[PDB]
């Protein structure tokens, strides 16, 4: 039995204290602490020792993160092969990309559409992108998607998401893009849904001047599901819910079930959604093995992420090389 | 300037009168007075009458599907399939009410399974751990047994026999909204919200088809039966064509994520909606897409500047009943 | 075991068949079945032969809703003592008069406060009020004001809350106000932070040009518990959650626990408040008896109290005549 | 022109830079690198000196606490003192680095009995029908044995004799304000939020002080010994001079209900707060008070039109801790 106490700052200011004292505060500060625990968990199993791991981590994350400044957490992870598996939707990957190209600004969620649109701004959140971030990427893009369906006319390839996200992040060659890391660590990404975004656009548009690009689904889902029945052990991180959630938890119910689990979303499970779910939906499913501890802790992701991988992946920058 | 003032019950029972009375009741309430009516501005839309200027521009796409004034869309997430708001989305399909459907996987596995074998009510506190030593799955406040799966599967493999075999032998390029046609066309029960689809010339996208048990059975299919591919850029190609030869685009959004940003971007392609209602929980402090306002989507064109779009915030089982009830269904007469 | 199923417009529309399928159709619909029922049973309870009636209902509402047309629906049911005891907050009160002066409009979430400020008008939700409303308040309620301080002087009256609750209705004298039919049919209102809200500021101005008037909070909490005390059964029917949520339940706990209880509110759980918390937390407190099977309706009640109403209360007009 | 852009852990884990960084990362971590500037805007007007013009108005209230150029308002829902933000809160009374504290009933009661007695930590799966057979209350994911409000019963029990003697005997008039200063008196422990509160000055408003364990106490007793007043008339004169003859003021809240709304129409009498935080989990969408967002209060003048309020959309179990420590506990010295 733990006794709910709270940090002391007659004590002065230790950010390390003051983090850990979170697990004994009480609602969502305990869950953190919690979540805390589990990642290091995960990690303590990946260092293990038996490129296969000991533990297979899977990282989910929705589109928005990556627009805010989650974007650089989720680099460094992948940057320095932390986790072993990405799953993003498709805003999740193009605006890693254009970000190597033109910035996204800081605005407020109340600023009308009307203007917004007369200025050429577009909003997301309370963040702002240039209508004119979008064609620096077309004029970037257009040139490699002329590669690809000449490479899969000619040379045999059968495009799905993950490889041609692999691809995209080698071409961007900037040590700034999550994908770029990813595809120099053989970290894949499934995006099932990839045409749902700006770079479906492009493909759409190109299709016109160029036709016969293919993007398959089903070969991703094999890549996908054979990573985790392969494994020794896996541990799901997903900040919010969605694909990304679902994904990587179906992927995971086909080992039946995942040994450590650890979610960061807003979603409530009221309206009965899988986003909004609490994990032990997920037990009975058999996504999340029985004998598991998974956390949820209902907060934004970006204040909550960076804090999570202070205390647990950076912590272990060493083992990592 | 309107006041605010709630249905009276000493006026007695009047339930016309009473859900009227929503959009003077404030809050919630009253968006969803203002849903009502910008859905029946799509429907009254949607029964005026192509001029021959109009008509020759709608008539530049290849689908099959009679031209109208208002091209609408709806979108719903997975879990208001397993809800009852199937019947609710069968209903609209059914009589021609809606013109393009977008949902994810379990969307349209959930109404082809419901078809042999159903699903039941429960709580949502039910622990997952007695569920799957009993061989049943949660959903919300509702149960699904294991053995709905089996069937689907018993169902389901020789179709992706055929499938497979079709796209071998005869050439057939698989997409999502091809094989969700193919699957109500062999679910052949009119209480499949994709038998009448199919039957009624209604295409249904799913990018993520893969993202459920429909995945499952043809992950483990590939492996007896290889070499089944699904493009998802076709599909891209013909939901953005949908919109952009529409004369006027309505856009009819339960739940969040891809099933309504799919919805919306095909409309940025034509410069937006005309019309947009939508009905979700989600928040938008997280900056999510699921949860922003409807003026956010302004902002990128995919809901036109001119439009009066409205959010009402829910759970669209308790809504969506009522709001086809004050708006489609009332004009049944117009859709036979 | 109940199938799910939703209602079949191929049947046309039959509202009352429509409302019944909702018990059917899963999430908050099944809920919304649940709590139609368990508010039947509270009437069928009330109904029962045994001015005390074999179930004391106790109806709560945060103030905003009585700025909402809900006003109109809690008006109806107290007019024709369906309920037994109210529970609002100050702006619960004093908006029931004010309407009675003058009206409230519709609006818009997103009118800017600026803007809203210079033309004199503020802002509740998508509702709007303009500053003339408080004047006309200030013009009504001064001279009352002056007629209890004298009576509390000069004739012995200590006041409390719900006294002067009574007091306003029954000079409000307008048969649209929810206060002036709960005086005449002594159904009590209790609101313990009677001082929170526009009322106060009239006591508050008023008390520097006619000093002395007491309202004490404690005579308050001896009314309300002793209703719960001595009742053959209760009922709780919570709109919204905060002080009104509580002190209701709390008032419940004195007698080891309300017999039915539903609840429909916006509040989660996450942030371990007391408004959102699910019934089940009032379980462990006694709040609501074991044996009890409590519902909670999680939405906006402006959408669904009057459906409520219609399918429970207003079907039940002739027993209540 | 910001650009968003998230801490870079290759530079380590630098504390101090990572949660400066949030201000550039977006969505509610940018709103926290707002409140911190906020909050430390109002402690670098709190600081400020009084001019002889100011110094003559802000000491026109009976209250000895000694004048600042910046009166900042705490408020915090009971749940947060069950919470270990009562560490947090306590160290801000007890330094004087705020004026004013408002709260509801459990925020009072439950800082004095975990001077009897812990809390402890739990899961909000819990069961009630169990933890009630093993007498055990639960709050969120927080366990309170009912032995603790045994104790309390015992503590209080003579106080509140005291109390009614004083009142009939010595004339008292008493008001929650002056009944939490009471109670922070007599509790005589430093690890009490009210002990440090009543110390330094502070006073404290509950206007529905009944709505709780103390009230139950109150009920009881009044049946041996009755006869106890608690007035809510004087505690609102009380509570809004102190904003009437601020020189500045500021508003930090935690959680919506009484506690956001009393501090928020303190703030109407002078015309606006200058300067605002809010930190709470509610929405805006049922038109409730508490989840308004602060642009709604700034349409009635609780906050000045040119005030750049911030709310954080969290737990503040989470993000207060956080605030405190990059602005009040940064400035410590300044506070002794
Ligand atoms: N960034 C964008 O707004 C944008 C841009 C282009 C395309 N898209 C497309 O929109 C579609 C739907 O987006 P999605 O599925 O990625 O997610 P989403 O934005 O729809 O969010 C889904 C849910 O995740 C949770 N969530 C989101 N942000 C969170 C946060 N900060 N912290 C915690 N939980 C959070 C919420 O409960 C939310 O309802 C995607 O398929 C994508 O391709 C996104
Ligand atoms: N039925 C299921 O729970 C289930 C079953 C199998 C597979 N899946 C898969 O899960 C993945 C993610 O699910 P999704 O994208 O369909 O949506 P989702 O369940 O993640 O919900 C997305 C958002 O829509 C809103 N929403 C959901 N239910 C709502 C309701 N009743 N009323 C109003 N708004 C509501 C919420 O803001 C929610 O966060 C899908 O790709 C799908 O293939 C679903
Ligand atoms: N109407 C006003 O905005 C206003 C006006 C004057 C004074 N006040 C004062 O503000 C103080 C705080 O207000 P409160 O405690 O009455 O409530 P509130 O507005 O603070 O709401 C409390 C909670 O109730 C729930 N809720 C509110 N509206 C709901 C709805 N439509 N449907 C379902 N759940 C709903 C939400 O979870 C919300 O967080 C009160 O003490 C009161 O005197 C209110
Ligand atoms: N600790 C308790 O649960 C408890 C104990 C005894 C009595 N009470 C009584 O319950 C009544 C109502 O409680 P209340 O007014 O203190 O507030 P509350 O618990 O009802 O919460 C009000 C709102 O504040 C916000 N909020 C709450 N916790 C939050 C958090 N961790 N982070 C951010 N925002 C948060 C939410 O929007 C919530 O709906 C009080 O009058 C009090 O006397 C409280």
């Amino acid at each position: 039995s733990t006794q709910v106490r709270g940090y002391d700052f007659n004590r002065g200011v230790n950010y390390r204290a003051l983090l850990e004292a979170f697990g004994t505060t009480g609602f969502q500060a305990t869950n953190f602490g919690r979540a805390v625990q589990q990642v290091n968990a995960m990690i303590e199993k990946k260092l293990e020792p038996l490129p296969l791991t000991s533990c297979t981590i899977f990282l989910g994350y929705t589109s928005n993160l990556i627009s805010s400044g989650i974007r650089e957490t989720i680099r460094y992870l992948v940057q320095h092969n932390m986790v072993d598996v990405l799953v993003t939707t498709a805003g999740g990957v193009e605006e890693d990309l254009i970000k190597c190209l033109a910035p996204t600004y800081l605005g407020e969620f109340s600023l009308r559409g009307k203007e917004l649109r007369e200025n050429g701004i577009n909003r997301i959140g309370n963040l702002l992108v240039p209508n004119e971030n979008y064609c620096k990427f077309e004029d970037w893009l257009m040139p490699i998607l002329d590669q690809m369906v000449m490479e899969q006319n000619t040379e045999g390839v059968k495009w799905t998401p993950s490889k041609m996200i692999a691809r995209l992040g080698k071409e961007i060659n900037n040590p700034e893009s999550v994908y770029y890391w990813a595809q120099k660590n053989h970290i894949p990404v499934f995006s099932p849904a990839l045409t749902d975004g700006s770079l479906g656009d492009m493909i759409f548009f190109h299709s016109y001047k160029n036709p016969g690009l293919v993007l398959d689904i089903v070969e991703d889902l094999r890549l996908i599901n054979t990573q985790a029945i392969f494994a020794k052990c896996t541990g799901m991180i997903i900040l919010g819910g969605g694909v990304v959630k679902h994904h990587i938890a179906n992927a995971n119910l086909m080992r039946n079930g995942a040994d450590y689990a650890v979610y960061i979303n807003t979603a409530q499970e009221f309206d009965g959604s899988d986003s909004g779910a609490r994990p032990d939906e997920a037990v009975s499913w058999g996504k999340i093995r029985v004998d598991a501890q998974p956390v949820k802790v209902y907060a934004d992701a970006s204040l909550v992420f960076p804090l999570l991988v202070a205390e647990t992946f950076a912590q272990k920058m060493d083992a990592f090389m």
